[PDB]
């Protein structure tokens, strides 16, 4: 279990967790399948293995892996206004009379709920770790919506959950220029060769490097210009290599081969004890490389606004 | 209409062409809904006009514009994969045995078949246009996958296509890179505000800028450098912009103002009437830019005969 992004949240009061207390408390919002009316749905499941038995909270080493399903038939738009359309042809060819857009809106919604019941269904799945031994929840996704949804979910299956997005004192992007204006990152960091520069202002430019050597005078140029650095490629130590955004975002998070040929030699021959392995060595590469972030960001911050 | 990308493809022998020869030669080759247990489907269709009379060949001066429209099953491989590991479950919990490689395999087939017939149903459009007078046929795409399938139904339509996609003199990438460098493009055509470069070496990198001034030092420390242009994104004359590749790919066309609305204060009240002008304008002023565009690329590699 190698998460691919990364949303790191500070667990402001780190309360107290059983894992007993939180498996069946994901089971009030569980995850049920999409009814034929029913546009959307989402709750827990088991991360790994499944099958009615399987448990919807995962252990190692003090470490807990949750996950939440969403389903949602898939109906485009696309498909709704080709219906709209052939039925509209089909009354004014037999009916002999125009139908007016009022109409027509009313027969749109008439059309979803007949194409609904056959529309085939999407399942995607939000993981999330909750490693009270560090005081944070990791999300593994980009979107800090689908994260929300992660943790709003949580936060019914729980009544309390005290939590914050991580938060450093030196806004990211100032740190990130720097270390590209300075050809140098903040110890054990290593800026890779893809970045995206901008301007500040909204309608600004935008300038985005791949395979670069980013630090060629090329690239410096475009920082005296005032653009600055908001996402940056960055490798840490000989562990992984991953991409940061000016929101702290973790995207592209990529383990070197060392560490997943090494992690797989701890389940063998089973599926649950390969996983297992893998988001345990991965959890404990964690516990090395989250705090040294936050270092390198230059330390991490406590707000105030709650 | 009014073409939002285009290739182009020249005629490198007369075509016969008559109106109703080619709109009797279409129809032999029409678009036709998907089979239940069909996967997609290709064929011409009317341009302009609805109703199962409506031409599929819309003609104006010397110009012809056709359609071809493909219909496609919506069947995710995320769905068709979904359905297997319920269908194993099934087996495995009744059959004291294991479901392998060349079984799933066959459950696989089943489940498209059973399935395809509930599919919903995509259609996409692509509009061609054929000017024998100038020799070209200018197909409505980006992709020229796309156009080789249209112009490979029209070939199987009509009994040959003897046309070759357009290509200049003078390697376009050489032109496009010499117009940023000297800040200058060739008589009409304007460099505007984005561009993608990329360097001339193996898994070099690429620089993509937008709403960036091209004529700033950034800009021109990157080709000293050695990036060439692959796409810019230009101006001609007061009437059209566009995205201009190194495979001569025109994308993003748009039209300017006073020219759409000129199509709109000619074409009168009915929509037909106006889909009419605005076609034979763009015809028209495609007419001025197209040969205007070989000029400045360094002329038009004409394909010799035998």
């Amino acid at each position: 279990m190698w998460f691919r992004n990364l949303l790191v949240y500070r667990l402001t009061q780190d309360l107290q967790l059983d894992a007993d207390s939180l498996e069946k408390a994901l089971g009030e919002k569980s995850a049920r399948p999409c009814a034929s009316q029913e546009l959307t749905t989402y709750g827990f499941t088991a991360p790994f293995g499944k099958g009615p038995d399987a448990p919807l909270v995962h252990v190692s080493q003090d470490f807990f892996l949750i996950s939440a399903r969403k389903e949602e038939r898939i109906l485009p738009g696309s498909v709704v206004r080709d219906a709209l359309k052939e039925k509209v042809d089909e009354i004014e060819a037999q009916q002999m009379r125009k139908v007016y857009k009022k109409e027509r809106d009313q027969l749109k919604d008439e059309i979803v709920q007949t194409l609904l019941p056959r529309a085939f269904i999407r399942r995607s799945s939000t993981f999330a770790a909750i490693a009270p031994s560090l005081g944070l929840i990791l999300v593994d996704s980009a979107s800090a919506k689908k994260a929300e949804d992660l943790l709003s979910t949580l936060r019914e299956a729980l009544g309390s959950l005290p939590v914050r997005p991580l938060s450093v004192k030196v806004a990211p992007t100032a740190t990130l220029t720097d270390w590209v204006k300075t050809q140098e990152a903040a110890g054990d960091f290593h800026v890779l060769d893809e970045c995206e520069l901008r301007d500040t202002h909204e309608d600004g430019g935008v300038v985005r490097c791949k395979r670069q050597d980013l630090t060629s005078e090329e690239i410096q140029l475009h920082l005296t210009a005032g653009k600055l650095v908001t996402q940056l490629s960055l490798a840490w130590s000989d562990k992984l290599s991953f991409v940061l955004d000016d929101k702290l975002a973790v995207k592209r998070l990529r383990f070197e081969d060392l560490l997943q040929e090494q992690a797989e030699k701890d389940g063998g021959e089973d599926a649950l004890g390969q996983l297992d392995a893998s988001f345990t060595l991965m959890m404990l590469t964690f516990a090395e490389f989250l705090p040294a972030l936050f270092e390198a960001l230059g330390g991490e911050e406590i707000p105030q606004g709650v």
